[PDB]
């Protein structure tokens, strides 16, 4: 029993893929992990991989080469998964190699399961008209910057949610922190994976609701979403549980997921397009990019707050991001037109004209041509009043440099900006030591257990690797992750057009609008302050999907709960009897009004 894993194939993936897979594995004495790649085998630096472990093979074809597949024996593999060059500088180019590998591949045997990465949103769509590529049998593509623009976009309604998920299912062994440091209550969070499970027969006919405060007083499970099909996250009282519903649930072992399953006792404004046919995202005509670009002045005349600043490095030259990845979610119908974020982006103009086609179709953006490095510029669209600043590099030190510079910059009485929200996105995990000054910095602590990533201000692609093994133990954790980031699921459309067409209002696509959104929530004012001063969790969570539909799936505490830093870590779903601190804030689904 056997995979081939073949693409690009570096003793840097190799070992990480190795690392994830065998955490997840849990009969790893059967499956033997077969590597295939070209480049000449490394012997030295790869029979040290033959010796860590004994259910590896090396060996030196290409995917394309049916011989190479024959002496693989993909007919009997249980599934193949391709690698992507992440870095690739001509994505576009990267991304038909493998698809060709896919065709190759089918070709030789159509029956195969194929897991691949892929760079780009477009090209996702072409593995459509391979006629052996089956979604529904298995066959998967983890887009890499659907998923990550859609991690960071997420993380701008809720700081640290793009971390929360990604421990959900990275898989790692628990450090057994004893010190009453930030760290412990951190670590404890990241024990926790993301589990499917149907639904015990006891729960037939009940709501949603109800069934979630069952898993959780009873279970000690966390369920945040059900699919009878499309996946529903966290929905309300009129939605009862039938028949063989599969139930999403986060949990720290998958023995106790399994409890869930074994449970026993007006005339003109309707003639405004507002949203695309689906009903699923706010959209509007195109505007032409110049009603759209700002000057540092007129920028500077208007005052922006709550609004998001999207700082990117690169020119003409500098492939694609595809940043409707990272608007897109951020246009989703269930927001309220006047709740939509501001959307800035500050760069070269010569650049972001590009991007323009795929973005002319959202309401709320514009564009200030500058950089990221220029504090007028940054002054200029209020930097220090916004809900959060994405920086972002296309095909790190730029990056760094940005938000070290945005740090150490004055505001106003007067104000410094150490504390105002940034995630940067970084393509090398071990210069994230540079992102602040505070932390403990050692050049092979894990990405994970650094200060910026516990607190969500810094993302890396590398995180969407163990996606990889993940998908493959369980194909529905990604439809979830993809379901809960992007917004909504109309993978039809824009696959045949590339772009979103907008439609007339009808109350079946305004039905659409009702889902869920991502949310965090201050203890301070609501009606849970209370529960501010040593509460529970548990009767928290109880409250708010009783009184609200509200699931409440984590903490975002300041490190320091005498300290002027503002710094938050993620907690991510705590046991009944957590003790709440009024300065928490809390991460979220709400429900739309
Ligand atoms: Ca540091």
């Amino acid at each position: 029993k056997h995979i081939v894993v073949c693409g690009h194939i570096t003793l840097e993936s190799v070992s990480n893929f190795l690392k994830d897979f065998l955490h997840k594995d849990r009969d790893d004495v059967n499956v033997e992990i077969v590597f295939l790649h070209n480049i000449s085998p490394n012997l030295e630096l790869e029979a040290l991989f033959k010796r860590h472990f004994t259910q590896v093979e090396f060996y030196q074809g290409s995917v394309l080469n049916p011989h190479d597949l024959a002496r693989v024996k993909i007919e009997s593999a249980d599934a193949c998964l391709i690698l992507a060059n992440k870095y690739c500088a001509d994505p576009d180019a990267e991304d038909a190699s493998n698809i060709m590998r896919v065709i190759s591949i089918k070709n030789y045997h159509p029956k195969i399961r194929i897991i691949t990465q892929m760079l780009q949103y477009h090209n996702k769509a072409h593995l459509l008209n391979i006629p052996s590529w089956n979604w529904k049998e298995g066959d998967d593509a983890i887009c890499l910057a659907e998923l990550k623009l859609g991690f960071i976009a997420q993380s701008c309604l809720a700081q640290g949610l793009s971390t929360m998920l990604a421990n959900l299912f990275s898989m790692r062994s628990f450090i057994k922190i004893e010190e009453d440091t930030w760290q412990k209550y951190y670590l404890e969070g990241v024990s926790n994976e993301m589990y499917t499970e149907y639904l015990s027969s006891a729960f037939v006919g009940l709501s949603f609701p109800t069934v979630c405060e069952l898993c959780f007083v009873k279970l000690k499970l966390l369920m945040i979403a059900i699919e009878y099909s499309r996946i529903l996250i966290n929905p309300g009282n009129h939605l009862k549980i039938q028949e063989g519903t599969l139930g999403f649930f986060i949990a720290s072992d998958a023995k106790e997921v399994k409890r869930a399953f074994f449970y026993c006792k007006d005339n003109m404004d309707s003639n405004v397009k507002k949203y695309d046919s689906t009903g699923m995202f706010h959209w509007c005509a195109p505007k032409e990019i110049e009603k759209v670009i700002l000057t540092r002045s007129e920028a500077a005349m208007t005052v922006l707050s709550g609004h998001v600043v999207v700082c990117i490095f690169g020119d003409v030259s500098s492939a694609l991001i595809g940043l409707r990845n990272l608007v897109m979610p951020l246009r989703a119908s269930n927001f309220h037109y006047h709740e939509l974020k501001h959307i800035v982006f500050v760069g070269s103009i010569e650049y972001l004209k590009r991007e323009w086609e795929t973005l002319h179709n959202f309401p709320k953006v514009s564009i200030l041509p500058g950089t990221p490095l220029s504090r007028a510029d940054l002054r200029a669209v209020n930097i220090n009043l916004c809900d959060m600043c994405v920086i972002l590099s296309a095909n790190d030190k730029e990056c760094i440099l940005a938000s070290l510079n945005i740090k150490s910059m004055q505001f106003d009485s007067i104000t410094t900006g150490v504390n105002i929200p940034i995630i940067t996105e970084l393509v090398n995990d071990t210069n994230v030591q540079f992102l602040d000054q505070d932390d403990d910095d050692d050049p092979d602590t894990e990405l994970y257990l650094t200060q910026p990533f516990a607190c969500g201000t810094a993302f890396a692609v590398s995180v969407l690797d163990s996606l990889m093994s993940a998908t493959y133990f369980n194909d529905n954790i990604l439809t979830l992750i993809r379901t809960l980031v992007t917004g909504g699921a109309l993978e039809a459309l824009i696959a045949e057009e590339n772009a979103l067409r907008g439609g007339y209002s009808t109350p079946q696509t305004l039905a659409n609008r009702d889902r869920c959104r991502v949310a965090q929530l201050a203890l301070l004012d609501g009606p849970f302050a209370d529960l501010g001063d040593g509460g529970c969790y548990g009767d928290l969570f109880c409250k708010a999907l009783k009184t609200y539909n509200m699931l409440c799936f984590g903490i975002y505490r300041l490190r320091d709960a005498p300290s002027q830093c503002t710094k938050r870590y993620v907690i991510t779903n705590p046991p009944y009897e957590f003790e709440l601190v009024p300065t928490d804030l809390i991460f979220c689904l709400m429900q739309f009004d």
